[PDB]
């Protein structure tokens, strides 16, 4: 393998509220503007294609249903037109993109971060493990199959998101893939600070802490009595800063409130210094303690040997 | 996809029984009218050409070789005249149709449904997976390659017909591609109301139920003895009606015992909001369980390359 | 398709031994004959151009060299007088005719059958797809793109001889063609009747069983010693008759010593309720169990973009 | 390879009607006096525990319905009283035994053949391929993982029952395996020596055509009214032979009226005599026609890795 | 490549005719000899085990009959004691060896090659392709997919044997492989000396040529009558020899009438002198000429996944 | 199709070396000569219009071109002076002659087969598809749609030249079109023998193989240093003889290194003797081995519709 060294960016910033067709054109402006300084990784916060489901949580099970099927109409597909005007966006800039989203398949409804390199094709992709308690009624369950970490011209990439940061089973199976730089988005609501700097510990990585801002438009469209809006008032707000291998900030952090961006230089060189001190799967384990890691795809219905039909052309006939 | 909005109608018959060139001609009076009303899609009862075979039901399996040597004669070839007026009576009012009918291949008869669409020609084909208790004596065997949903102007849509609505994971083989509209297709002997509205809950698809009549052409042939003539008067009579995702009616019912036409509004988009509770091939399976569905074509035998022969013409020699 | 009503016949007879020109006038008068009864159709033993070769049964593989010599001045040739002959008398009269003969191409023979239609064109031809035990040595190997079946005015037709009834995958290959009327040629000696009798059953067509008988010319050259005399004169005799689907004959059979012919009147529809009990080629099968037919016609080499040369000449040079 | 010599036994008998107790207590006073007589090999006719279900050729659904409820209850399963009754048998008088009957698996019934041998267990089974034409009402399909030969002490065995031998590629299925001793099971109705004859020769085995009689018991529990009365005695009975490789008996016939027995001597080296002329699936075929045989196991549902569950006691409790 | 150097022995000898437990305890003992002398190959004639068929062509189809019946109960099997006793023989030594039998398989039988490995194992087999004027009564034919060539530790090995030298295109096929030095059994009767002197040149690689002889003993029991007794004297005998590329024979002529061995010493990179001059399928080409080579297992029946069996034993019974 | 019978001659003779005026001389009262005996076939040895080059073989490119520049000037130009000499030689008698020519087209040289009828025409020609070792330097190239086999009264015949005999395929490319009677012609040097004999038996026609002499004028205008002549001299003499399909000689040799004829009887119904044991274009093939034989006229430039264009004549101007 080979240690490079580059620039990386982390954004803080809002979507339009639950709109597909503005939010896809708001991040090519704003990955030209990121990528104009010639960062050469940037990564967007969690759920920001079309936004996340803050309605899920304000009100009872029923209060959701209507607001529910203004979602299902702007979630995004593998072959969709919001995938075209961002894999060009790469194409033009040659650097790597990870960005968040909302997926369709099958009629179902999944949350996924979603990878683009710089000759612009797709890498793969990552499905939400488990849904935590405003999500459950909104977004459908996991693979064990779909847990990827990439070797790449800049070292071996990565990112789990939101509350996996809890689950210890999640940090081993990431760390046995042997990854390097790791992406970490969170919605805004979440106690964030503790958990990811306990991460970048843990698996000796640089981590990029990304989160989103709360506005205007999207509280005069889900509040309607005044118990909900002034009870809306209640969450704090996030922050976004990068940390290295030791646990303190490499950069600068973004304003707590505002719009905008960080970065700062990357040496993954430097890792080495801090896997000399513990390494959970290598030197510093135990042979009385193990783990099973399935790696197979199980979807509900499997097709087998795929093939297409034959049609009567009404000039035949 | 793009969630449409139409109208639809299903139709309540008896065809010129154990006749094939009067009753394609009443099938074209019946659907040349049913377009008058602008609806959109239009369904035929079970085995509708000729007819479905009453004599399996009243005799012994000797009673039944002299009608099956009547039947044989007037079964549907695939390039036969009684396709080209259907493809005319399709075109001529641009309304996706589907039929049913007795299809003859190589020396065997199977059950079938065809499905036009508005520029004249087939979509493709369907074909029964097995036979009840009494036509298995008639029909042939079914094929698992053999069972596909549409991908058309008014949303996806597919087909199924008699006890196949009593088989689960031929239920799941419809959800797993998932169809949106569906026409289900019933003799009018069996209880057509239970597991009908089940169907219809279980995937959250509007369900145009329709079912056929009895009349005095079949009383006059299928029964020669008078305990055949006098049990052949026990049996029930069906229901034609349409159910939405909710499991209740959306149309009026035609009544119990004439011909006629029953018809409503569709509006595709109500679907959404149904799939938040209950997706049986989305979020709500568990890895335990899974389903293998293998879709390749498998005759019998299996020609390769086909060829024509040379004529060596009476001019030559 | 249509079921028509006929009559056929089937002529027992000897050639000429080993003399092609006396043979042809021989077949010719007998079809001139048997026209006179108004019969549609045709048939002859095996090998009846000139003459089926039994001096490989009583000799040593150098005691044949001499004889093959002969036969190979008296195969058929096509193109040649020997189908003109035939070709005439298939128009003179309007029947169709089906014989068998030795055919030359290349530097080998081969065993094939001859197919006439009314118009006196050639509609295809068959070849044997193996030999037997004793012409091992005589005749060459077939192909699988010759295995046709003929679609007539007359129902569909086909043929088979010797030996090739005790092959299960040619009772698949014939019936998966779908035949009604079926041609089965014998040179007498093998014990022919159960053998061809089971085939009508297998697949439900009318078997027009025939077979040649021996002469003194056949033996008076052929015995070079007395101990071929008087093992050869031990030879079973063979039969000539027309059996139905039901497995029984419809006509008399041809008595056992001479020449002569047997016909029958037949009634193609008839096939149909026994076609009720079992059809081996579509519902009466599994699917653990397929057949490969590969119908592609690879000769030893294959000519591309065939040309006429062309040639100076004494006037211009 | 050894080839064998010995003596073996066709036993032609009938069942008391529908009755388990009173059928497998007459089997074991009939083997134990038919070993007694030297025979090393004894073979029962067509479903001869409990009986075979006559009541399906006469009548109509609700006719037969009344009568599957008692054919139900007295159905054999894999690890009951019957096997055990059969075992002490074959394990007192030193043979091999095969016997035809009902088995039940899960909710439904089937048609198969057990074998046992000499040390006093059970070496496989065998399921009907394909219901018979008014046994399609009774029982379930069988499968292509359940079709083996055995390599024991009198050759290799194998066997067939009823229409089987009327579909051209289980006689290819079974050639390729290379049985050499064969046993044919037959009802009464039906029973012809045709298609026992062609497959002795197609094959090249020794035969034990086999077959049942109807009894006075009978009628006053099939037939319930006077027209069904004087139907039901208009049907033919069947034959008991022992068929040489030669397409010649080799015993005599049995009366068509009587508990017989027939038996004769068997010398499986006299069969390589004939294997000179042809084989189906050795020197005699070409590479254009080839079977694709899949002989996984595939039951409906599959366990995978069960297990037995844990208990509290109530003395714990 | 790597152009070896060793010394090599080609065998004239004869078997104790038609007895295998005899023949296969002489070629122990040859083998071993033959290796007493330095040589690291050894090749023998046509049929070694248990002998060649000559009884073929000395009578008609009925004296040969008799004969069968006495060769397939002593031909070789894939697993049988006679490969046992062979390969532990070459493991004795660390010689590669070429030996030629009757392979027996299923009920069919076949002429083919065995080579085995100074390790003890096999390296693979050939089959005749189709069979001389006679043989073609008692072999089967052989398939495209068993024509291998044996990349090796001294040099490229293969074989044809008999009338197949006589073909072009068996020629071609094996000379597209790239062989160094090769083996050519002959049964001792046809002209071999111009049949092998061609190849040698057409292929530019040593050859050994090795025949078998007659033997009294023989004559004492293939030919009973006096006629066949005079006439089997009248047949040639065989050669045994080595030659060069260059069609020049390199060591001393075998004596007509005795058997031996004959010794030479090979030095593979000798052959480059002679790719200069020709190379039939590198530079020696044209593009409107070219072969098609057809390489895939032919069975007539191809078992897919096999599966095993489960007995109830008489303890769990 | 007819087995004609016949005397036919072979030739051996020099040209006037590099002379064409003086070698067509020779050439004529060689043929009225030779015709004067009776013999209705007359051939010649390789490249005898105007010699084989022998200074190819000896000395460096520089060297060649020397004597290149005087062959250039005396090839045959057809049509020529050169062929009219020819041509009124073999209608003067009448007798096939074959002749063997430098043959020029546009800018290259080319060597050629031109065959006369006894008409007086030309009636094909044939061309060497590949050069030999020291030739590939002065004459170009072949072409796949120039293998002509001319049907004549005296049969069908074909002839080829030098290394063309040791091309394994070629042998079957003039097999597909059932060749009779060969010409083969050899320059010398290379040997002749065992080639000739192998075509014989190999594709079973008479051979006429036929070679030239050196002549002393040759070498003392070629030779300029000592060590050239002196190396000459190692060159190996010449044949000429005719072998019958055997595989043995039916005329003498010609008795020494001198000018003079060979002849024989020919009597081409023989033949058909020796198919009966091989014909490798037929019956003694395989499925899995085929040819493209690809006979398609594609010069460099093609043209298209050649027309002549007019002249403005002095009148005109």
């Amino acid at each position: 393998s080979i240690y490079p060294k580059f620039r990386a960016a982390a954004v803080q910033a809002a979507p339009i509220y639950l709109n597909l067709e503005a939010s896809v054109e708001k991040s090519c402006e704003l990955i030209d503007e990121a990528a104009s300084n010639g960062a050469k990784l940037v990564a967007f916060p969690e759920a920001f294609l079309p936004g996340y489901p803050w309605f899920a949580f304000i009100g009872h099970p029923e209060y959701t249903r209507k607001f529910y099927h203004e979602l299902y109409k702007n979630a995004v597909e593998i072959p969709s037109l919001a995938i075209q005007k961002i894999s060009e966006a790469a194409k033009r800039n040659e650097t790597y993109v990870c960005i968040s989203c909302s997926e369709k398949d099958g009629g179902s409804l999944y949350l996924a971060q979603l990878w683009f390199n710089p000759n612009g094709d797709l890498i793969g992709k990552h499905r939400k493990m488990r849904a935590s308690v405003a999500e459950r009624l909104i977004w459908g369950d996991g693979s064990g199959s779909m847990m990827p970490v990439f070797q790449t011209e800049i070292g071996n990439l990565g990112g789990l998101m939101c509350w996996e940061h809890q689950v210890p089973l999640d940090l081993m199976a990431m760390n046995a893939q042997n990854e390097q730089v790791h992406v970490a988005s969170w919605p805004g609501y979440f106690d964030d600070e503790i958990s990811s700097r306990y991460y970048a510990i843990a698996t000796q990585t640089f981590v990029l802490m990304t989160s989103s801002i709360y506005t205007e438009e999207m509280k005069e469209m889900i509040c309607l009595t005044q118990e909900q809006r002034d009870y809306f008032e209640t969450f704090k707000s996030g922050h976004t800063c990068i940390y290295g291998p030791d646990g303190e900030p490499i950069s600068d952090m973004v304003p707590a409130e505002t719009e905008g961006i960080a970065y700062a230089e990357i040496d993954v060189e430097r890792v080495i210094d801090y896997k000399y001190y513990i390494d959970p799967a290598g030197h510093y384990s135990n042979q009385s303690l193990s783990m099973n890691f399935n790696q197979q795809p199980t979807p509900v219905v499997k097709h087998l040997n795929h093939q297409k039909n034959e049609v009567f052309t009404y000039e035949d006939i």
